[PDB]
């Protein structure tokens, strides 16, 4: 046993690992939406923008739970990267629903993690979450819901000069 | 009575705590309309930021009055600050002929004040009123309906993309 | 439902509501006790300024949890903002005691928040209140019991003179 | 007739010239009093600063209205400075007293010559004496009021410590 672990349940060190998968397909989803918007027949240079310092985000979220890992003494295990759901995100309105459900997906998780490291009596482990993870959680799928919204409101998929004036105004 | 009390009416004193209630409720209603803007379903952040500062601005009048009330020896007396007469302010649009009606009915309170003051033969308290409050309302006034005409002429509102335009351009 | 509702159950949103309406009477409260000792009989300048701060920083309390129920797509819901139950607040040291008393008021409507939060297993309501909330009541209590403390140590309310130079040597 | 004069009645004219000699008697009675406290029985150094500032100002609102007076086309006439109604003031406590009686005394006169420019339908004259001596006036009659009843709530005029320390904290 790790000389550094204290308190820290074989459930909550797996639990932790699942969720490092989950935090960098977060960040393929979102590497994968943004050069959707870099293609020439799409060309939403914003959205590109956007999308890409989430998926960078992402990755960061991704290592704070490996350094969480080792600093409590459990042992990272990694498993594949799953490809994104789609390859042709449609439109902005699209891909802005896409990360939506993903980052409640991602919201889902960390709850459940927490529900976890409650019933196992782990005070730093609920802290290091709601800390780092929560109130992120709560901040990004208010924003993505805020972009869907007028996305909606000012005619998009169907008006391609809705989604051109919301890349220059809202992205840009 | 009062050590500093002088050529102050009580009918004076008691429309000036009258007015000191309409300004804290003027600062109700903008502050109720400032988070209407900022729900994920409507999410316009400018006219949102908008209606705060007015928010604010009103409880600077409301001190500003709080202070003229003890500067003449008058008593404060306050009174229960009512709910804004909307819950859902509809469209950026509606908030705004809202708030057009909600200055000309402050207006009409200050005016009447003012009546009663030239009644009194109060010069002071007159130009209190002129300096600090007239002016103030007849820009608002002024700033209000030029707001609802630009959203009228671009087509709010049903058109979402006029308020979101209106948002970024003059509210921005 | 709110397309960000995620874990927000309909309780914790109409508590949320309750404890806006109490921030915003917090900031009444002060207010009115600010302008009492602005009067010409009463004139203590520091408690008065110590109070409209007091009194502004209830309002942003106020605020950020209207952004709170926005952010977990709860509606916001507003009621009448009742007056202070007190007109003439007697003394600088009833003021401070009836501080105290309503900041001790506030925390207990804080904590069965939380304990709310803590029933309907909302991690990230918990978080909120906990970080925002909680050590700031903490906090302000623990000044409010220093300045009671004091102000009885001196001779207040009987000596004028206590009064004066705590307003000169605390508040200053 | 004067080349300027327009709209200036000769009762205004001579409402003026009363006016600037009360100012002068004001600034005569605050150096009477500032030079009071300079004496070694009495020696309160803020008292006697305070009240030559108070005399300098009066100097000033005096030249204020000569200059009105020329620059309506009336025509100056002075006469004798009267000397203060005392020459020993006998405390603090008791000069601030005087001092609160003497500016409401000079209110009423000016509150008297804006009801003569109104009742001669002197709009200029009405803004002159609202403008740069109305609110002068509230404002200094609320100070000293305030003045009077922290002096006595600190024990004046028995207690030579409260005033004292009143001249350092409030004055000072
Ligand atoms: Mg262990
Ligand atoms: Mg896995
Ligand atoms: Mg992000
Ligand atoms: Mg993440
Ligand atoms: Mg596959
Ligand atoms: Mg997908
Ligand atoms: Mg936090
Ligand atoms: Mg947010
Ligand atoms: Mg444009
Ligand atoms: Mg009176
Ligand atoms: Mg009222
Ligand atoms: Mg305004
Ligand atoms: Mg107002
Ligand atoms: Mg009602
Ligand atoms: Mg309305
Ligand atoms: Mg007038
Ligand atoms: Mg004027
Ligand atoms: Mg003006
Ligand atoms: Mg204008
Ligand atoms: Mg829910
Ligand atoms: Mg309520
Ligand atoms: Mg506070
Ligand atoms: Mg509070
Ligand atoms: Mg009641
Ligand atoms: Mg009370
Ligand atoms: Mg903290
Ligand atoms: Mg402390
Ligand atoms: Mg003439
Ligand atoms: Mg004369
Ligand atoms: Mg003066
Ligand atoms: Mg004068
Ligand atoms: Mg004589
Ligand atoms: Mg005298
Ligand atoms: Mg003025
Ligand atoms: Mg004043």
């Amino acid at each position: 046993t790790s000389q550094v672990r204290q308190n820290y349940h074989q459930d909550s060190e797996a639990a932790i690992n699942r969720q490092i998968n989950l935090e960098l397909y977060a960040s393929y989803v979102y590497l994968s939406m943004s050069y959707y918007f870099d293609r020439d027949d799409v060309a939403l240079k914003n959205f590109a923008k956007y999308f890409l310092h989430q998926s960078h985000e992402e990755r960061e979220h991704a290592e704070k739970l490996m350094k969480l890992q080792n600093q409590r003494g459990g042992r990272i295990f990694l498993q594949d990267i799953k490809k994104p759901d789609c390859d042709d995100w449609e439109s902005g309105l699209n891909a802005m629903e896409c990360a939506l459900h993903l980052e409640k997906n991602v919201n889902q998780s960390l709850l459940e993690l927490h529900k976890l490291a409650t019933d196992k009596n782990d005070p730093h482990l609920c802290d290091f979450i709601e800390t780092h993870y929560l109130n992120e959680q709560v901040k990004a799928i208010k924003e993505l819901g805020d972009h869907v919204t007028n996305l909606r409101k000012m005619g998009a998929p169907e008006s391609g000069l809705a989604e051109y004036l919301f890349d220059k105004h809202t992205l840009g």
